[PDB]
């Protein structure tokens, strides 16, 4: 037996129970909530320890700068590609037819005024910034940082052990989540928006198979089939959990199983999970086109171009869409139509997000080795 097969069995059984039990499957919700709580309990300390120990291991600060620049460039390019794919798909298909602070301030507040305040509030960007500073400091001092460096390395190992412990509960948590979701979102809810569901799922699948797969094949020069076969656990947990932050422990678990240098995975994975929301951008574009079609607004290519920029910026899930709608002028009431099926879309959004994070890690690791 294996952890993945147990998780897969739990997923299938949860789907079956949710179908047969239907609405009465909410009785199982607490079990899934326990799993989500356990997953989220590990993110902060794991993120900090892993980032610090990864940057410390590098020893070359100049190297970290190249990795960061390449990772950011990749995130921007792939998010733009995701929005483009979403717009093209929502234009070729027509799901909507027939239905009816300042940026400069946001760049600030990424610098914590109090590291412990950021830790307590779970401010991921601030924690990442402080962890980068801490790791750079550790890398630049060397021998003088041995106690703190060793403590944080051991802490990272301990948090990975904890992630291993909780993942043993993963089959039952995934069973509960799938049962609850399939019970709550009955076919009646999907019937009117089946076009949108198909469009979003197909957009995500096309992104995975055309952007990620071709990149892995041609730039990384590595097979995509084994890549997915290795990261299967992370994708499945992201699909079941509907949150990149809660799935981050599993992505970081599988990243080392992938064999990329642990420093590279450690530095990038949390940052991407916080920013690299490719699936979210694709869904935002799809929803913008959907509401435009629903209300009969024939957005021009000039207007469609604005969607790309606004969706790319929005990443730095349903609430964020309002900015995309406002930017080009679609009525904000269109949120109500999609609000009833948000979780089903979130599943694919988070799956694509985690897949993109792992693909980015593979690309940046391969580029320098």
């Amino acid at each position: 037996m294996s952890l993945y097969h147990k998780i897969l069995i739990g997923f299938v059984l949860g789907v079956i129970v949710g179908l047969i039990f239907g609405d009465k499957a909410e009785f199982i919700k607490p079990l899934g909530d326990i799993f989500l709580r356990l997953l989220k309990m590990i993110v902060v300390p794991l993120v900090f320890s892993t980032i610090v120990t990864g940057i410390a291991s590098m020893g070359d600060v100049k190297k970290l700068g190249r990795i960061g620049a390449k990772t950011l460039i990749y995130y921007m390019i792939t998010t733009t590609l995701a929005v483009t794919i979403g717009l093209i798909l929502a234009n070729i298909f027509k799901p909507g037819k027939g239905l009816s602070p300042s940026f400069t301030e946001t760049l600030l507040n990424m610098i914590p005024t109090n590291p412990f305040e950021a830790m307590a509030e779970g401010n991921m960007l601030q924690i990442i910034v402080f962890a980068i500073f801490f790791g750079i400091a550790l890398a630049l001092m060397g021998e003088k940082a041995e106690p703190v460096k060793k403590f944080f390395d051991s802490a990272s190992e301990v948090m990975f052990k904890i992630t291993d412990i909780v993942m043993k509960f993963a089959p039952y948590g995934v069973f509960a989540l799938m049962a609850w979701t399939v019970g709550k979102y009955g076919l009646d809810v999907l019937a009117p928006l089946g076009k949108l569901i198909l469009t979003v799922y197909l957009g995500c699948i096309i992104h995975i198979l055309i952007v990620y797969t071709l990149l892995l094949r041609f730039l990384c020069k590595i097979n995509p089939l084994r890549f997915f076969k290795k990261i299967k656990e992370a994708m499945l947990v992201a699909f079941s959990t509907c949150s990149s932050a809660a799935t981050l422990p599993v992505t970081m678990r599988v990243a080392e199983e992938l064999g990329v240098p642990e420093s590279i995975a450690s530095f990038t994975l949390p940052l991407g999970a916080t920013i690299n929301m490719d699936g979210t951008a694709l869904y935002q574009g799809v929803a913008a086109i959907f509401v435009a079609q629903a209300y009969g607004v024939e957005l021009t290519l000039g207007q469609q171009l604005t969607i790309v920029l606004t969706a790319v910026l929005a990443s730095i899930g349903l609430v964020m869409l309002t900015m995309v709608l406002t930017s080009v002028g679609l009525p904000l009431e269109g949120i109500a139509l999609i609000a009833g099926i948000d979780r089903i879309l979130d599943m694919a959004r988070t799956t694509v997000n985690v897949t993109g994070d792992l693909v980015a890690t593979a690309i940046v690791a391969r580029t320098e080795n």
